[PDB]
């Protein structure tokens, strides 16, 4: 039966199923409140296909020049043709080649570049604005979005939307590298999965994409949607209460002195923006410091809402098309605030 909701990690995460259901507010603003992320699936169906496609954007952008980012070694690719990350997009036969002679596992970095998403793509900027879920609160002019409405008291976020696009990790060694590294927005935000490449020519990966759910400590009804549903997962999250930043902090200072990093007793670790949390500190971080954190599999048109201040990092499972937008709650607008 159609239902309004569940819950995935073990009843600490609200899974919402109808992403333009306008009584979605009331078992939200519940979770929201309370500093919570939230999921809500579906929004893939609200949207048109062909606007999200990896070979339209190759062909309509691929003569711009870009930089991309080697996630397995952080080394940047100077000024390359954006076609030329979008056509190895998923056959592995065309991608660059780092020295030894691998494919590259790549980033397309700031692109659309800064606040130009409207202007370069009009058309996409109508599909997603028009469908987003908890349009009160995610619109740019929803009556419960502060962003045009505060003073200059309040750091207010760039406009939006903006685009996440990178190849799948694929090895056992890849499985302790970020696609986007730990670190914390001042802003609430909305990050819809919209296009979920499963690649061809080395298309057998799929056995190490379930020990990365597995290891990532995913809950055993986030598994069940792969082995029942056969829908196709796009990225693992963890995702951290703001609360608990202060401690991640602690954690990784004390980890950063312990490999010989020299570093200042009062840096600040995750605005730094250079760690991944593996299963080794996800579990140090548990034991040593009490903090727990929500595991999230995101599928292809999934919105993760994802609360100002919250710490949180992101492993793509395959390649992916992400956009997401910026918004301030009034729950959250202390996170942005500029005083005390
Ligand atoms: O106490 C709080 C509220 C959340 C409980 N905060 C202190 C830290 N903070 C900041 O430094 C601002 C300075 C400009 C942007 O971020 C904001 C949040
Ligand atoms: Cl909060
Ligand atoms: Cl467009
Ligand atoms: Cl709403
Ligand atoms: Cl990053
Ligand atoms: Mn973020």
């Amino acid at each position: 039966s159609m239902t309004s909701h569940s819950w995935l990690c073990d009843g600490r995460l609200l899974c919402l199923h109808d992403p333009s259901n306008k009584n979605n507010w009331k078992i939200f603003r519940e979770c929201w409140k309370q500093g919570q992320p939230v999921l809500v699936s579906g929004v893939h169906k609200k949207l048109k296909s062909e606007l999200w496609k990896p070979e339209a954007f190759s062909q309509e952008f691929g003569d711009q020049d870009v930089d991309l980012v080697n996630c397995r070694n952080c080394a940047i690719i100077s000024d390359v043709k954006v076609r030329d990350f979008w056509d190895g997009f998923e056959i592995i036969c065309k991608r660059l080649r780092s020295e030894d002679g691998q494919p590259m596992v790549l980033k397309l970095k700031d692109w659309p570049p800064g606040e130009d998403f409207r202007d370069m793509m009009p058309t996409r900027f109508e599909d997603l604005m028009e469908n987003l879920p908890l349009p009160e609160y995610t619109k740019r002019d929803g009556r419960l979005n502060l962003a045009s409405r505060l003073p200059s008291y309040f750091v207010r976020p760039d406009l939006g939307p903006k685009m996440y696009n990178a190849y799948g990790l694929i090895t056992a060694e890849d499985r302790r590298v970020g696609t986007t590294n730990l670190h914390l927005d001042v802003s609430d935000a909305v990050n819809v999965m919209v296009y979920v490449g499963i690649p061809i020519g080395e298309g057998a990966h799929d056995e190490e994409v379930l020990k990365t759910i597995d290891e990532g400590d995913a809950d055993e009804v986030t598994k069940e949607r792969i082995h029942d549903h056969k829908e196709k997962p796009g990225a693992l999250w963890h995702i951290y209460a703001a609360k608990d930043a202060e401690k991640i902090r602690e954690l990784l200072r004390k980890v950063g002195e312990e490999q010989g990093q020299e570093n200042p007793p009062d840096h600040d670790p995750i605005h730094d923006q250079s760690w991944y949390l593996d299963q080794t500190l996800r579990k140090r971080l548990y034991e040593e410091y009490g903090v727990q954190g929500w595991a999230i599999v995101q599928f292809l048109g999934d919105a993760v809402f994802i609360p100002a201040g919250a710490p949180h990092q992101v492993h793509n499972l395959y390649s992916c098309i992400k956009v997401a937008e910026d918004f301030v709650s009034p729950e959250h607008v202390k996170h942005c605030f500029r005083l005390t």
